[PDB]
């Protein structure tokens, strides 16, 4: 029996449930209750505060959790990062009032406000800089105008929040906010390592599969050799006859980021009825 | 022209609309209005109180409805149950205050509170027990603490509601709450039996299809005979060549409940890029 | 870099975002913010008032927009209508109090209230009729009871709003409300015509694809010739062997509106496990 | 320690809590939890389904409840109606399809649908009429169009629901829906009758007080005798000097329904700065 | 029977209903339905689109309405403004991109976007300036960035919307947005002028009363002459004895804007227990 | 110009705004924006995270804030507590799994989870106990079941959260959660101490006033001496004649907690029409 922590609120909550459903796990009946038991797969899901999930995996009885990479950095927990999940990512920056030409060495001896004080203290220490790091609960950008800090450190999305408070980012970026699957650092026994590997393999099937689309298209046999070079697939394109003996249908996986270039090439050699559909799971 | 009753509220409402959409019927424009007309399919949908749907089908002009099995038991209506739909299911139990070792024969001469008094009276009568059944509108669990009843009878989900009021279930379970497609018990004419059968066949396509996934995978020709035995499909696996002449692609339906065992077997004999995707409709 | 206007509210807003996602464009992170930048595809999306989108495309810097056809008629903007999108459609009618036998020539010299005064004035002028057209902001049906107009002109959905105010429609219908992709009437340069055509082709892939389903079914080789005539596909049916040498699997696109007739024919000649699945994109 | 049932939902819920607050009882912290304990006043409040409150008072351990008069009629409970509360009132009528000249004797042998079957059966029996009364859970007006009943019986607010389904009311009105304070029919002991009377007196202070306004106005001593006859107050007007020796200020309770006529009379005899303010509690 | 138009949505809707309730009119049962009938006071209330209310009063059958002053300016309706209501007020300004030193004469021949085109055209014409005024449905501030206009004209609240789009206001302010009670310009008959005056007098009682507070305080008789000069009241302070013969209690209306200065003066001469309470109605 | 921090969310937010409105300060226009400027009173209000308000007052530029007493204890800020506000109060307890007879000395060397780690560490240190205090973001009660802690420390409301997780409180209570007005520990200048004192006096007027009701009643002159002893008021009862020379009206403040006992005594000596009304402000 495995126990998995899922964010119960915020930007990571819906895509975390979506990726667990695509891996075949029982979805949450309604947002009211806070555990979901999966008797088929032998897993229990707990819906917890996002900033706490790393502590529950690192110090508690949870085998796995989904949370942001910056929250793992800030927590001090000793856990394994098994997979980057492909959502929630955003840079983490220092920032200070615009029009002042701020640089990293200006931070020495200043007051820096953040919701991630352990992350920031470790970053400054590696760069050999000492400063006063002030813990806040959230929404730190207003703290400069209000006189609590000289500068801030926060997740920056597209700069809306920095711009709306006349702040500009500077310095090297810190630990980012991409969603990750984390695992407790342990060994336990043999009959537990197997059950753990099964979950990682299933989540990995979604993480990998979601990078591709299936192309299906009708192709003249005369353009077949060209078509095969344009869509070589993960192993090799599938080729099946049509009723019309001068034609075939071809099936091949293609990366989502390549799809529009690929289709233009196929049209130019005679391909017709080019279909593209989402992949939600693929065990390579 | 057919008339179909759909629950307008509660746990059955969204999955009932979802199953009707997957059968190809026009979905509700917005939750405000309470009828949807489908000119293409020649069907009108009425969104009604769930506890009333069995009476509208049994005594009214509706040909079909979707409702819970326990609500059909409680209604006294004479209707046909054509399909179990695969959602909404939960046990229906007697319960009484914890720590008292309650048994079914303890009910004789007691006061029993329930929102389903006809269901409970028929159940007691079959077991040869007489008691005072008190009709309540809902949320019956608090009625013991408040002195209206000695015991209750209700849908139990996972026991959250029983536990939160210090109640424990006992006795044989009663008529459960699984969602069902019900039909009016009739004959009408010939030109009406045909239109009725068409709807049942389409809903059945969803009920059956939703139990499977399509597996698509690349396989070495040397492991082909093993692969065929692992995924025999509904009739027989589809086999198509790849461009690489030492390989094929195989397509076969597999039950959702078997999928993870199946994939492990395929990987161990050489299969690569194992894809799995939802089936939403299949006419066997 | 292209700029595209999307309705931010109302009946057109969700299906407009859905069609842009199926064409492969980055979906809106949350309904709070009002621009979404797509660095991959090199497009910026602006979420604007629906009644204003035609003016932003016609007079502003936007290359494209999605809006209702009646709003383009009312705006006076000079834009190209490139695609009808297949949603949001509804008739646009004159209406007047029930039980009075109203005809178009009764409008001469009357007061007509509408939220689309330019559309109505142009319609009357073409028919050679003069009247006083009163601009209102919305919900015009109550304006007769309240004495501001003798008749109205409005989008009629199914007549709920007309019926609920005792109004009946008359006369030839006006410019309807179907959703359309509009483009700025221009030429600009060469490197801009190409980027524009790419977007139209991708949206067209969704508009075309969404009219079909993929049928997949197992078929005896003895019924193969009949099967090919029943599902001829967009080019020609795909045919692949099963493991069982007396059988094949057939794949063919079929129009959604034909699907249930088609499947009945296939069952009657021996076809088994008839699958149907949505198409979300097809470049013909 | 007293126990009081308050509707947890619907049209009676907010004004019931408002009247209990004005009587000085602790208000509900938030709509989530379902009991509120008042240690000061020694009362516990339970927030229950409105249709069940009469059964909890009549058969359970609750001393008091607030509910509709029609729900008491339908419940069959033996409880005392102590106060009419002055809100929630509406007529209860039979109704049948418009344009048919329906009368009470037309009900004999017909099918009548209602959410209050015990109320309706008792009403028919008193009039010497037999019919088939069909219990429905709610929203009964659509049941005629759908073929379950020939006529209905329901609370009619202003006829919106009857009109929107082409129904017209007929016959003598039944038990109405005015909110009432009900009490368990009992005697218990001496130390319980006292605590019960205290609550009734406090609620009665609100019910009585809310029928009046306090008038405060400056008046010339020459118009004093006229003023006293216009506002005689509950006992006699209060009269106090102003600094200016030719003037006084007068205070008197006046019924809300009389206030505007009263003020016009006072202005016409010289009164100035006529103030009116709500009364929320008055023990006569 | 009078008919009154109330905004059904937006910033004016709640304070408009609040002022009508304090004048003693029946409040809206729930936001669903769109008329409220007051049989006691013989008035019917219609809840309409705010931008349309001036047209319903000016051209329709409504006797009164509550709307913004700028909406009356933009409508072209001929109505009487009877009372300024004391809420909703905000300036109406031209604005253009920051850092450009814009002045009113820069508008000549430019494109100006606004939701109030008739208001703006009349303002420009009075100043002897010609320009192209572009009607938009709302949210006009983004129209400069998007290339539809050179400048805008809009209600400015505190400049949040101008600042968030890098716009700065210039020129003389236009017709503002303060809420007003408007009346149809007419004469009708005698028995209608009376009913109209009654409503204006009652609303005026709230508009006037809401500018004051009632002060009630205990005062030594030795400081009485000073106290009378500090709070002279609307006519003259009320003076009543306390039980203690060296003391009195004084009651006087004071303007809300003066209250804190007044109380400081009273404390310094010996006044104790200084009470202040809201006035909701006063007929002077 | 003063700056005041108000909680923007949670249980303290609405009563904090209510108490500031009753002191005469401008209320927040809508929950969207996060500052409100009061030009009349010369105060700016900032709506901030509750757990941060003590840091903004202690280290920032804010003169005042409203927050919980436990949050001041946990923050380490050096601020003055000027007033207890009379809402939000609740005990703060240690707790551990039920049925184990837990005592304070059992905490030594254990793991204790809390959202208020500084408060808990200082409490343990004063009692001479060492333990491992684990910071969590919220909802700490589940942390025992999940293996992160042996015991917890949290605000307990009525024990719902402890009971729902099978925890029981033990030991002496810690710093509680009552709402307080806090002030920055400073001196600044002379012209700033005055403006600060004015705000404290106005909030104190609400805190004091809200503990009383005004009684107004008609009394026979023969029962006057008894009446004066029953309601002596804050200074002495107000006495005014009625028109009827055998009667007077009496006005006196009485504590809310005494009111029902007082009224019973007044009725028994002949008092009639006993009115009671809320006090929202009183400067003693
Ligand atoms: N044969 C193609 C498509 C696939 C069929 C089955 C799995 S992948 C490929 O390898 O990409
Ligand atoms: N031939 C495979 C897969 C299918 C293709 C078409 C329908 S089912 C089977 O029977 O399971
Ligand atoms: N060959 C079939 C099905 C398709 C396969 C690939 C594209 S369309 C057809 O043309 O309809
Ligand atoms: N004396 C007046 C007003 C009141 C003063 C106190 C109670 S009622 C009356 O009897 O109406
Ligand atoms: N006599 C005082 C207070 C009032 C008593 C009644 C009306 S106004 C004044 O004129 O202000
Ligand atoms: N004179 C009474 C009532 C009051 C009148 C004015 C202030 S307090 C008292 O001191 O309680």
């Amino acid at each position: 029996m495995l126990r998995v922590a899922v964010p119960n609120k915020g930007a990571l909550s819906e895509p975390a449930t979506e990726i667990l459903a695509e891996a075949g796990y029982r979805r949450r009946t309604d947002s009211k209750d806070l555990t979901v038991i999966d008797p088929v797969n032998n897993v229990e899901f707990f819906f917890l505060r996002p900033k706490d999930i790393a502590i529950y995996v690192g110090s508690g009885e949870l085998d796995f959790g989904i949370t942001g990479r910056d929250l793992v950095c800030d927590s001090g927990a000793q856990v394994r990062e098994r997979l980057a999940l492909g959502f929630g990512s955003s840079s983490f920056r220092y920032a200070a009032p615009a029009g002042r030409n701020w640089t990293t060495a200006d931070l020495a001896g200043m007051r820096i406000a953040t919701a991630y004080p352990n992350l920031v203290r470790k970053d400054l220490a590696t760069k050999g800089i000492e400063a006063t790091v002030i813990r806040l609960d959230g929404a730190v950008e207003i703290s400069v105008q209000l006189g609590v800090a000289d500068a801030i450190a926060d997740v920056v999305g597209s700069g809306r929040t920095l711009s709306q408070h006349d702040l500009v980012a500077f310095g090297e970026p810190l630990c980012d906010s991409e969603a990750v699957l984390i695992e407790r650092a342990g060994t336990d026994g043999q009959d537990q390592t197997e059950a753990r590997d099964q979950l990682v393999a299933r989540v990995q099937g979604v993480v990998f599969g979601q990078q591709y689309l299936m192309l299906d298209y009708d192709c003249p046999r005369s353009a077949l050799k060209k078509a095969t070079a344009i869509t070589p697939g993960l192993e090799s394109p599938t080729i099946a006859p049509l009723a019309d003996p001068d034609w075939v249908a071809i099936r091949a996986l293609v990366p989502r980021r390549d799809v529009n270039g690929i289709m233009d090439e196929l049209a130019a050699i005679g391909a017709k009825a080019i279909l593209a559909s989402d992949i939600r799971f693929c065990r390579f």
